[PDB]
């Protein structure tokens, strides 16, 4: 199941900077993961991803391949930048610009990971379904039922870990973390309003998704996703995320804005 | 100084989606502010900027103008999206993708503005600077002054009140262009605060990689706004900052995120 | 009136590969000449134009400028290639790809200039009309009536020369020859059907225009434009042209297909 | 041989406007025929190609696929225009703009086919090439019968005109578009070497560098390539280390079906 997700994030090469991906409406995290893979193939091997910004323009159709075209923007003394277009039926469904940097020691500092319960104690989402294994095991701190909200603070904490063995290749961990970053995210914005994201009449859609990979990490041990929604207004919802490993290291940050509209 | 900037953010048009901008090495906020104008021209009148992401690829040259090419990406039922290339000397120096939406009523919540002293007690940057040195288009009153030449191990937070140094039209578009400009002040340098180095100290290579912004709510820049910045991380010869901009009455008007090179050599 | 073309082809630079040119529908030759200037600005000094191919997508608007955006396609050991996009009202009206080569010594041969009366005995188009000044003086072997017309062979011969003394810069002669190359051309295809090119309800417009500059030349001495229409079929007419100088040297060849339609 | 080429010119679809073609350096005719196929897939079914212009920028490699990217430039009331990029190793080897139009009735005239001996009395290139093959030996996709033979390894000073009859080697489908792709392919044979005739150098002699720069074509009238067509070629000029050739293609009954123009590099080292 992980095996199958990883196989799917490993794209078929059509030509330099033209890739073709299969699908698991497509999960945004699939398009993100796949686009990272596509961009990374066009960069020097040593320069790993440190940031990306993306916009989702159209929904992706899960029954059809997605073509990833990669435009080489710049290769400098430190940075390589690439723009990925995800294409289906001759139309872009998503664009990402990503940047890549050689690892190098420099100034170090970070904030503090929130105080939360460890994972061992907590029930998985698959287990809370008991009242097929998922590629990524999620263990929430607090369960937020998608079919009935309740007015809650705009904060959500979730431990997550790859459901299986991961290879010793940090690039693969980065693609999967890109995938993983689009779970348990945007719905956090509905929490003060008491509506679950899958309730009748709720229109919820990602507009943009951006991520910064600060430090190395592995997804075969537990990471914590700390999400806050600092704002909602104008039928949009805004969420900021930070991903910590179990020892407290700040590994990645994320930002996302989406449509949140009750009909 | 403000009328000059405001004229300078008012772009010379060449065609539908091509614009030329005069410069004031170029200040990142200028490029950001110019690029926003460029995109907003190509969008339908009811739709205002709600977000942008940009990357800086090459330093701009202050002695020459900048061409802004604007690609139309999509015109949806509510959202329009534009990509702006900033071109100098045959080469792109900057790329922004921005999104615009019609003002609409929906779910409202926000976090809480940090408690800080009001602007009235506080000295402006120009005045502080004068001790260890003219009119500036935007006035800045820091809560705590972080000296660009000196500096000590401080918490990676910063708080700065700002306001336009002059008179502003009643066109919200121009405020937004100006807020894009102002968001690139007092920002990335916060990432040096834990390391006891000021950003103008010799050997300090500091440079913006990317700048992104989300305009949550309407505002005016002819009254005082607060910029609350934190550097949540630095590693790998990068520094990372997040910002939030609040009006006096506490309304969260915009958020920003930027990563840059920080290297002492 | 020639001084005002040579200035009108000396394009205003915006940035490297971006060009503004005043208009005088725009002619076509105007667009070709400006396009050729735009491209030559982007190429190494030693390399002069040897060929272009162009398509016409939309009618120009004489009231407004045209931007000419130039993509660099290749810079080889001998040849450089450029694609010029002529933009007005945020739409492309015309595209040209042009190739440039430095003058070099090689194999020489050519065909023979048609047998026609010399220009010295011939009336100019300004004299037959007498029966404002023109930038290029034209003396036709046979004047055709653009609002009348009768059936003749699909061949046309006209001598031409710039109405004025031109600079010693070969580039400007080439821009001007490109301009001149769209005069007395496409109408030739009507000659066999008895219809003038200003007759009412006759739809006529250049689809494509291509040229090869075989040899150096001056447009401040007589050149002969020798034009045949070898075909017309499906609302298109096809012409081929060859341009010889006074002494019989073949300097350029042309080819054009155009819409020719009876409403 | 014909079957194999027709299967090569029928490209694999990767997405809207993105196709990949296998190779028989790459013969220009293959690139041309494949590019017309690519462009035609993106245009309405009734609008057939009437013209194209192309530049060759780098040699193609036969051992690897070619990706054809098709850009939509305009779909107007009558005309659809498309620009095809042939890509290999992330670089363009060739660009083509092609225009397509609705088959209809309008003014009809043409020049006259040159009077040449018919193909029945003429030997084929493959039969003639026996005796020097030790330009080509076994079955070819298109049978060529030249009016005069031009030995690629030994020139003789001759006028800059060439006339050759040609035809597909086998039954072709009843689809015109295939005939057009295959005619695009055929149009690059017996063409640029015509420019060497006055200079008495065979196009395959040691030191002769000959390379297509551009290739353009106009499809005037419908035709079939499973009956004899005449390629009438002339070289009107050479200079500057370039050679210039114009072609006109006639069917046996005298109809002018297509015209062609190419310039190439012709340099003796």
């Amino acid at each position: 199941a992980l095996e199958k997700l990883l196989d799917l994030l490993d794209l078929e090469k059509i030509e330099e900077g033209i890739f073709r991906g299969q699908s698991e409406q497509v999960f945004g995290g699939q398009v993100v993961g796949q686009a990272i893979y596509a961009a990374k193939q066009t960069v020097p091997a040593e320069r790993t991803v440190h940031s990306f910004h993306s916009y989702f323009l159209r929904p992706g159709d899960s029954s059809k391949p997605i073509i990833y075209d990669v435009e080489t923007l710049r290769d400098g003394n430190s940075f390589s930048a690439r723009r990925v277009s995800a294409i289906q039926n001759g139309k872009p469904i998503f664009y990402m610009t990503a940047s890549f940097q050689s690892q190098e020691e420099g100034f170090e500092h970070q904030n503090t990971m929130p105080d939360v319960p460890p994972p061992e104690g907590l029930m998985s989402e698959t287990d809370i379904a008991r009242q097929g294994p998922q590629p990524i095991e999620m263990r929430p701190v607090k369960f937020h039922n998608p079919l009935q909200g309740s007015v809650e603070e705009p904060n959500r904490y979730v431990w997550f870990r790859a459901n299986g063995k991961m290879p010793d290749d940090l690039r693969v961990h980065q693609y999967l973390l890109g995938y993983a970053s689009d779970f348990n995210f945007l719905p956090t914005a509905l929490q003060p309003h008491g509506i679950g994201f899958l309730e009748p009449g709720m229109q919820i859609a990602t507009i943009d998704h951006s991520m910064w990979f600060h430090r190395p990490f592995r997804l075969d041990d537990w990471l914590l996703y700390a999400v806050e929604s600092t704002s909602a207004s104008g039928a949009r919802g805004f969420v900021r995320g930070q991903i910590y490993n179990r020892e407290g290291v700040l590994v990645a940050s994320t930002v996302q804005e989406g449509v949140i509209r009750l009909h």
